[PDB]
């Protein structure tokens, strides 16, 4: 008999990743997992048919069942509008969920000991959370045309002074100003949801701040952190050999390339800065405060460019990894909330099939690129999408009979 | 004789780049050049006897004389308080020479054939430029005790047209808020550095901006970039079938990737020292990393190597071990500031040694002689050999060798 997996949300999406999460769910969950699956249609026709309203049940879905695993989605620009006759330029699935389920999104890219690595010394992976953006959340930023004040004020609703603050004097000329803001409660969200990722995986987790130059507006996530881990993880924390500690940015990145990874970093990066391999190797978890909700995803879109191939019958080597560890990591946390040693130890099995496939020199093109580099990748070098798929079934089955005995 | 060389301001560092900096100056630059050295010793014990004067004097000396050579310096912290008996903890000489100097930072790595790059594509580096803005340039943040509203407000000088917005109302708890802004003076002479840079070096010039989210801040950037070009530069990079764009990050990083490098990265970042950067502490050598700032004038430019003073190297050198230190970023600092004095002066002999001495450097390692870090970078670290490799003295020798043929053949 196969294992009894319980309730699992699932989204399927678009172009080249549709493809490859059948062949995930035909080939590698459902020969072994019967699973009570909540499945939501998030392929851009059928949200467009129903007015996104797939999107927000799947995102309720979530909320209510703990586990969510998501293939990639279109998001509709002006070109999806017209090549699929859209009604409105819907929103990303991705924002809508964000949304409603809240948390922080963590992304790790596998790492496979004969595919090169920015640090040669890293055997386990680094898992980086940044403090995001609540989609209707912004900055307010306008052009200072000439000579003037710029002052930031606060009117408390207590009745107390207000209280006015100097941003600039422009005496000469004009230029840019803005004003930022950021409420407790998301910093109290980051810092409970990086405790429960660093809990959950049994490493160290590091807060990166710049609290010596932005003294009061970092300063508050470094005491937030300190305060919650304290109060609420630090036993927790001692209990598994762990800790957590802040570190100043410029500090913090210089002992990351000198690790050999195995930690947690959650990232507050200066504000109103710039932020941004293979990317079917990196994995997205959105870990929501409470410790029990998580949404797993490949961190890559719907490979457009493999579709269009596909859609002409020519071969594609797409890489699914990233899109299995969405499986394997929604499974692993369903295990863990219904304390289930099988499903556990499938969900573990099938992450070491794909990563020691891999390693027994058995990839896809963007792999073996990494390898030979691109000008000279052979055919032989790599598998087709299918071929792969095929191979990780085989190994699969393999893995899971010398378990058996 | 040897070639004059005019006004050169040096600072003198510390521990193991102290090292590299004399062997450097003794087998590389005064067998071949005369300096009119206008030398500071910014050493730890030196800057705490004076109480940090020797800073703000060697900073002085760059404004005066329009090129710098500076070798890596100890900034205190807690630990080194304690190892020197240091009266204060000394500001980084870093902050203090930027801070009197004001301009923008370029960063590039040197590039050598047989040494793995982050994109094996890329034949020519990539030059990456932060402004540098001054210590009074900061963002006005404030702790939210409690709920209520924050505005921000701008009133021009003669009290008329005022504008006033809301940034929150902060309905159930406090939080955090902050004012930050830009100086279109600012702006302006980033973008001067950049053009700049861009034509000296032959290369086109790319500025990344997030546009798209702050419309009104950003948009000034890539606004006040574009002006300049169109209207003072434009020409002069079509002349020389180069080419300035604005890019988003996601749109910059994929093209580079595909890209061979040879091309300056402008990037509108407050936060864009090495020390922060990721993939510059991560990939191959800081070995290889060069810093160069270049002031608004076009006039001044103080260089130094872009990694600090090796002190896991030094405490080897202490005990009397063998230590393979890289002195490339530090001969560059030296080359790139000679090269600077060459072109202010017209020196046609200053400006051929400093190109001579960039290539005989790139040559050395070409040819399979390199400190360990570099042998590391091709065999990994687990499977370096001690025959891979030249030790810090045995390297220095091996480059003092190639500069005397290379200097020969030039001759005749
Ligand atoms: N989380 C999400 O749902 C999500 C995230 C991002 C984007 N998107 C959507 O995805 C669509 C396409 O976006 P995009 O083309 O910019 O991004 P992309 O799908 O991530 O693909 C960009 C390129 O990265 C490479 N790549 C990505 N995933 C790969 C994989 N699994 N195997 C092999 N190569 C892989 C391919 O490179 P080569 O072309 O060199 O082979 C591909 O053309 C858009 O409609 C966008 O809205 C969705
Ligand atoms: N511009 C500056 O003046 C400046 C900049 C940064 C830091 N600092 C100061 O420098 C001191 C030491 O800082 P740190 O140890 O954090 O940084 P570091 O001097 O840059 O050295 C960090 C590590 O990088 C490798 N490395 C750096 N430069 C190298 C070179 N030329 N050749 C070979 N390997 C090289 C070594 O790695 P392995 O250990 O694996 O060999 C070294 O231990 C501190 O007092 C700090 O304040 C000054
Ligand atoms: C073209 C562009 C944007 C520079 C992107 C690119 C190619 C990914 C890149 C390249 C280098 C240069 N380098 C290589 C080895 N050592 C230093 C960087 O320092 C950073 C830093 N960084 C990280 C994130 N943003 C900037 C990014």
């Amino acid at each position: 008999k196969k294992i009894s997996g319980g309730s699992v949300v699932e989204m399927q999406g678009d172009e080249m990743t549709r493809i490859i999460w059948e062949l995930i769910k035909e080939k590698l969950i459902f020969p072994y997992v019967e699973l009570d699956l909540h499945s939501y249609d998030l392929g851009i026709e059928n949200r467009d048919a129903t007015n996104d309203q797939v999107t927000k049940d799947a995102a309720e879905a979530i909320k209510k069942h703990n586990v969510g695993v998501k293939c990639a989605t279109i998001t509709p620009d002006e070109k999806r509008v017209e090549e699929f006759k859209l009604k409105q330029m819907w929103k990303s699935p991705n924002g809508t969920i964000r949304n409603i389920l809240g948390g922080t999104v963590f992304r790790e890219a596998i790492i496979c000991k004969n595919i090169p690595r920015l640090v040669s010394g890293w055997v386990k992976p680094i898992i980086i959370g940044h403090h995001a953006y609540g989609d209707q959340y912004r900055a307010t930023d306008f052009v200072v045309p000439g000579p003037g004040k710029v002052e930031i004020t606060y009117t408390p609703s207590d009745g107390t002074q207000k209280v006015t603050y100097l941003v600039h004097n422009f005496e000469e000329g004009g230029g840019v100003a803005m004003g930022m803001y950021n409420q407790d409660k998301s910093i109290e969200d980051f810092a409970h949801s990086s405790f429960q990722m660093a809990l959950s995986k049994g490493w160290p987790l590091y807060l990166s701040t710049k609290n010596t130059i932005l003294k009061k507006y970092d300063g508050r996530f470094k005491d937030i952190f300190q305060e919650i881990y304290d109060k609420q993880y630090k036993s927790q924390f001692e209990a598994q050999k762990i800790w957590y500690e802040h570190r100043l940015i410029d500090d913090m990145v210089a002992q990351a390339m000198k690790s050999e990874g195995g930690f947690i970093w959650a990232c507050k990066n200066y504000d109103g800065d710039v932020q941004s391999g293979s990317l079917g190797m990196m994995t997205s978890v959105l870990v929501c405060p409470d410790g029990k909700t998580v949404e797993a995803e490949a961190a890559h879109g719907t490979v457009t460019r493999h579709y269009r191939m596909y859609q002409k019958g020519q071969e594609t080597s797409t890489n699914p990894i990233a899109s299995i560890f969405a499986w394997t990591r929604g499974l692993a946390h369903r295990a863990k909330l219904d304390n289930n040693k099988e499903l556990a130890f499938f969900a573990n099995a099938l992450e070491e099939v794909s990563i020691e496939t891999i390693e027994a020199g058995f990839m896809t093109k963007d792999l073996a690129a990494c390898i030979k580099g691109l000008p000279n990748v052979q055919r032989s070098d790599y598998l087709n999408t299918f071929e792969f798929m095929d191979k990780l079934g085989e190994n699969l089955k393999i893995k899971l009979a010398q378990a058996k005995l």
